[PDB]
């Protein structure tokens, strides 16, 4: 039973994690919403809308459904502006091409809505219509629910179980726990081996080269 | 015996750590030198010559004092996005209430922490302080820690080194200081423990409301 396989997008294949942090602190900040970078950073991997639930209720406070619109709109514009900034990570491109010529089959899942993983896929030098892809705009929620993976798992055919999925953030992990799937976590979001692991992380590797020099251990 | 305190500033009392990867990101770029930004984060707190000298492994003197003053202008182009981490003010602020002493160490020159310390508005000229600019090597040698107790008059056996990364933790148990950690500047509970820190707190805030854990 060849292993099926469910990618992250934004800290996991490119190295856009910083940027997405410092477009969500502009767009907080313009919103008198003053919160520490690490706080923000900690979210990376949540659908926008569950980050905004979270960093308001451990503010004590709450976000109306207007401001998070806005707030998510100020973002995108703030992400835009960054666009040039993003590097595929080491060995993203060549794990995704050993993939294919070894007809194993992958998708990529995403929190983020159609416009930042558009920019985040030129890095890879790839065309989202032209890959196995689900956005937050195809599902009802974004991780740590399992709806991605799953939507993703169905896209390419293979059962959740015969999955890996493969993360570099806590929402990653527990997303892929709450499915039941195997789940391995990246350093190249930030996140530690610590919390990774916490979260339900079975191994972690640096970045997508360390993973691919490492396949074997965690995928057949 | 009451407690003396050390402080880290960036990404310890100012929340400038993400400036500080940024802006050496912007550097190595222009270097083009690719690296990318988690590996740059884990280093900040290092002096830039351990950084960069660290990073090969994982550069020219030409090209490392090119990149020193390209970083030292991309952070100070960055220097308004900085402002004090939560609890940091009153902090400092309690401290001089109760006539503790503290002093701050930084593995960056004066350039840079002047830059954190308006955030603070702090005077350089005016507080206790130790720069890069001080000292022969930055942390995780101690020799800033060392430098910090000395201006304050106290036995680097009786103070509290507070920092937010791995490498304030390693000189503060180098050194035989007691070490403890802050979030503040996205290292995890994990990592900052392993390095040493006794305790691991989210910021200065969380601190300041658990001093007792941890201060005389
Ligand atoms: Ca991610
Ligand atoms: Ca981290
Ligand atoms: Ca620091």
């Amino acid at each position: 039973p060849q292993t099926s396989f469910i990618f992250d997008l934004d800290g996991t294949l490119t190295d856009s994690v910083y940027q997405n942090v410092a477009a969500w602190k502009e767009a907080l900040d313009a919103e008198n919403i003053p919160l520490a970078m690490w706080r923000i950073h900690r979210k990376i991997g949540m659908s926008g809308g569950l980050m905004l639930k979270s960093l308001s209720r451990e503010t004590g406070m709450s976000i109306t459904d207007e401001q998070a619109e806005r707030l998510s709109e100020k973002h995108a514009q703030a992400y835009e502006r960054l666009q040039h900034q993003i590097i595929a990570l080491p060995g993203a491109v060549e794990l995704l091409e050993t993939l294919d010529k070894e007809n194993l089959k992958w998708c990529i899942a995403t929190s983020g809505g159609i416009d930042t993983a558009t920019i985040n896929l030129k890095a890879l030098k790839l065309d989202i219509n032209k890959i196995n892809i689900v956005t937050r705009d195809d599902v009802s929620y974004g991780k740590p629910d399992p709806d991605l993976f799953l939507a993703a798992a169905k896209k390419i055919g293979a059962p959740i179980d015969e999955c890996l999925v493969i993360g570099d953030a806590i929402w990653d992990m527990l997303a892929a726990r709450r499915c039941k799937a195997t789940g391995v976590g990246l350093l190249s979001g930030g996140y530690d081996i610590g919390e990774l692991e916490r979260a339900g992380a079975l191994r972690v590797y640096e970045d997508p080269l360390d993973l691919l020099n490492h396949l074997d251990e965690i995928a057949s």
